[PDB]
């Protein structure tokens, strides 16, 4: 008799094909719907999973009152227990009385991966254009041949040398420092003031709404960006600005547990920041009716002991993910340097083998 | 039926010609093939009425008021108006306009990179010439004194070890901080580039729809540069196009204005290039009652021509006829050092001595 | 004049403390501090024989709007309990309506505590961040190599010509690299600057600032005006419970362990700072609201107390006394403040290097 | 209620004449922060107000020849203005025979000086990249990589070389950076920066207004740090000392001074010149305020609008609207300079001393 309405989020509640199609609630598999089992089998009831016929979420109705989503499955209380991802926002907490929220978060950006630019090992012949390169060989050349065949061409070398030496430290140092200057990635969590990387967040979602009432320093200048360029950086889904993020420099404004789910679903994207937003995701009831204080006590009892940390890492883990730097030094890598150990033995071997030779 | 167009100088001209005209088939422009198509596709016979007060359309926003080229050429003495200008809110509240066109935007006029690289100009450049002076006689005055020299020999190698250290250190360090000093600047300004730049001046008409879009609309960078602009009201700002294309051509400038025009003047004039792509949007139309009722032969002949693709060509042939050659094919600028030939030439005149 | 004269103070550390002695002691003489002593100064100036009374609410005035009612030393002064409650004790209107009070005996307003720019200053290694030690292991080889490969062919001109210029040009290369990396190291660092503003903190989003849970320095933002203060408290207000501390000694605690940077009084900044390095008072000055001594309305005593406050104002003692207050106690731990500009001195330890080296070579 | 009479001083950031003087004559002549700060007081509270000059010119002063005052006090207590809504400094003296409100805005004494620009001396031009004790440390280390290699003559052929060889590189490289950066960045810096930093010198003379406020408590301050600037001011009565405020504005941006003013007009001189800046922050506390005959009882009232303007933050509106005339105008766009004379000097001196050192060993050593 109690009818637990559901919605289907890629990573919360899934239909999982299997094998053959199933009928009733062994045919629905997911995160919430898995959590509400288990706590079934430790707060003794039963439950019949309903899902929404429109499939739309639950939000104030501009000219009507009345809201659209579950909540045309909740004005009337035919659903008794509501789990699904449901932000905790003022008017919700208003019409329900949410319990304790099973998760904690906010919108988080999102980010293509800043791929490591290797120029190759012949990085160091960079700062000098290879014609000059050219040059200094000849001019060796030449003054080798000079001096076979003594003050003036050596203070003339030693000036030569000071050039040299003084161009390439400084065309080097300019070249690491304009690196050093820009971060790798854009301002974590404060596009403002960059206007180049367009960002964009979900059309008259949760997060566009939360940026539209919105007064800090740089939320409102993020936000007059998004209407500036409504037509543009806003997506119709979550899937379309993950593939306008792949395949375009834009950074995405999305759930955080959806970004942590993404990136881990792949390793080509990444999360800047994350937690700019107050917000949580736990079941509520439309009533004050006396059991969503035993759900309360069900997660708190769920939570002191160690049960949803591992079951939240098999739903999110997806497939693996090659390790990547957290705390690289400054120092020049052996990818960036090591040219100048090649060629050096390279002339070292080739030295040895004319000596050999004659 | 009755139509009005405007006067701006970059889609419409006053074509000479004998016969008396008013602006009834007599002119020359894309504005003008637009209403010719237009009426030729439709069937539509009239007369073709041109500016009788105001440019760009008077506003009068003290008291929510608005006279020339909108409430005197549009509203109630045409019927209609192909009038080419941009969709805004004080225009579309009653004015209604079609589906738009062509998409308005403002992008920089810049200087064209000139590449200069003369064989000296590193060469003897972070150090002074008076400091090149000074070394050279430095150097001659240790080489006779280790002449008439030749213990003593130590400490005049130590202090020549430790003065060339010294000369090497800042030579270097100099042209660490000049090249450093010229590559953080972008070598092209780009929409973010100039906000946080203060060297470079840029400036549009003043109040020409450009500014417009600054007071309002507070994008941290745009109102950076709002507030740049409001600091300089005459310093960085040009009275219109027609002389800022000159005044950009030699100069520092850079002129924030519509993408159309601003690619039919790099086409005319390479010398000048556009940076920045539809920073902002805005649409084009015509001027509409309330009722609309000639909305709909307006609107399926326009959703005609864009299902057709014959705009795009007449678009493409009448900007880019005035700009057919393009010097700019393959502009390029190496970051490493070129053509820095004064040692090598100071080498050889060395060689040479022996 | 043969009548006491009861005053009330509360427990502010810098201000008024009670006595530290092992033995009990009683009276005027069981607190001390800095209001302690302005008090003992307008008592010697003055016709005062006071007695210290100790408020019992353990509050300054609040207006109550439930019942209209005050509490702690603002309502303690209403009934003439006492009559000059001298202590730490704003000059606000809601105060100022109801109880008299003299002129501010020292200055003060909002400012914001952060932590100093930490940096990679310590290490008598850090001359080998440019190049990683593995880089560092190759220059050692390859100069082991060359040395034996040169002794090889002495042993065994134009190969000497050719490995002395490779040689020389590995060199190059290295020392160049090694000049360039540095040097971006220490030119992005001067290239960066500290926060030094309150509209500097309000632009930005990472550094997170918020006041006390209580006190009224939040309170001043909620009625602020000023466009860069009501965006950054409308900031603190979408983040509440996570920066708006309870207490202030938890906020010093979250300055110190995150990158936190409290917000309050300037008083309490400068003491917590001459007090305890890593914090340093990055704002000038945001609101100004000097302190004052109690009064009740119907009293001549605030006008000569007035007179006596302006006296001290003239001999230069209060600035003496707020010095040994404060900066006394600070002293011992002064922070090193280098006129360097180049905080250089001896980042790179390679003098001992070079003796080691020296030492191993006398074999 | 009448019409109080309030008698105000002309000093400039405070009351200014209307710049339209020919066709005004009314409340409108005078504007400034002390003039809206009245029409503020007059919304707030209910009264008209007469704007009146005091009739010399000058702020009440006590005039010991015959115990009488000087300025706009002098009609303070002889009932002849109800207010004196002006800068009237709070001090002992005045309170004794007028009543003050409580300040409405606190200044104290500071440093003008100077904005620091290019320049630099010549030693110091390259020994400041490194510090001196690291120089010492150097010339150390060379006398011993030379001793030791006339041990080794007496007596590794490479080895010692080659550790000089990596000590001296990375002394050059560590050298080369450090002021590589220094000429990137070119971070600019005041001499002084504090009180003391000014005492401790004597190469930057000080400066103050004689028989003025920063004079008269400079003298009998005796605190340790400002009894040497009284002796300093007093070993030259003539020089640091200026008769005037704009003159000493004018020394001090035509010459190196480090002048001391009231912090108001310190700010509102840094904020309408560039060339100028503070220094020191606030050394005393003197604040401003009202001033009513003894007894009256609009101090009661006045003092409850000057809060309430504080408070809900009119003051600092009227503050900041009147003291930011246009701003600091910051471009750090010119950094191309080369090195020269006097961004290097020292080293043709030291290489000339280094000369004459070898020229007398090498004519001594044939002794
Ligand atoms: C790799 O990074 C570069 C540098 O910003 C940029 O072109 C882009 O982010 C990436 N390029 C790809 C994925 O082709
Ligand atoms: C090269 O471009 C610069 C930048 O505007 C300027 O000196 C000038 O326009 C050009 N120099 C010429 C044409 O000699
Ligand atoms: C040192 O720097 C680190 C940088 O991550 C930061 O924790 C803080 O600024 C400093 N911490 C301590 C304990 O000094
Ligand atoms: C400052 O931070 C350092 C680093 O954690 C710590 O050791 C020290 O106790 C702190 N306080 C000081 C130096 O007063
Ligand atoms: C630079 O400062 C010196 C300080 O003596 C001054 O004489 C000179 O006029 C200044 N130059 C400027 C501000 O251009
Ligand atoms: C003073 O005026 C401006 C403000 O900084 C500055 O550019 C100018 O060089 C200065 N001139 C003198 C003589 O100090």
């Amino acid at each position: 008799s109690l009818i637990v309405t559901t919605i289907l989020e890629e990573p919360y509640v899934l239909f999982k094909k299997s094998d053959k199609p199933l009928y009733g609630n062994d045919r629905f598999e997911g995160y919430c719907i898995d959590l509400l089992r288990e706590l079934s089998t430790i707060l003794g009831f039963t439950y019949e999973i309903r899902l929404v016929e429109d499939g739309k979420y639950g939000a104030q109705d501009d000219v009507n009152g009345q809201w659209n989503g579950m909540v045309r499955e909740l004005i009337d209380h035919k659903a008794d227990l509501a789990v699904a991802p449901l932000a905790i926002t003022y008017v919700r907490e208003k019409v329900i009385d949410f319990s304790k929220p099973f998760m904690t978060l906010g919108i988080s950006i999102l980010y293509r991966k800043p791929n490591g630019t290797n120029p190759g090992v012949f990085s160091f012949l960079n700062p000098l254009s290879p014609d000059i390169w050219m040059y200094i060989l000849l001019a060796y050349l030449g003054v080798s041949c000079v001096l076979f065949v003594t003050r003036i061409v050596g203070g003339i070398w030693w000036f030569f040398t000071l050039i040299i030496i003084s161009s390439y430290t400084a065309n080097l140092a300019a070249f690491l420092t304009v690196e050093r200057m820009e971060s790798p990635i854009d301002s974590a969590d404060d596009l403002a003031k960059q206007t180049k990387i367009e960002y964009g967040a979900v059309e008259d979602g949760a997060t566009m709404t939360f940026f539209k009432k919105s007064k800090i320093s740089t939320y409102d200048k993020m936000w007059a960006f998004m209407s500036s360029r409504r037509q543009s950086v806003l997506v119709k889904s979550n899937e379309e600005g993950i593939q306008r993020v792949l395949t375009s420099d834009y950074a995405f404004l999305m759930e955080s547990t959806t970004i942590e789910f993404v990136t881990q679903r792949n390793c080509n994207l990444t999360q800047i920041g994350g937690l700019i937003d107050s917000k949580g995701y736990g079941v509520g009831t439309p009533m004050g009716s006396p059991y969503r204080d035993k759900i309360t006590i069900a997660i708190l009892q769920l939570q002191e002991e160690g049960k949803l940390h591992m079951m939240k890492e098999k739903w999110w883990r997806g497939n693996g993910c090659p390790e990547e730097e957290s705390k690289e030094a400054s120092a020049l890598g052996v990818q960036n340097i090591g040219g100048i150990f090649i060629v050096l033995a390279a002339g070292l071997v080739l030295s040895v083998f004319v000596a050999v030779g004659e």
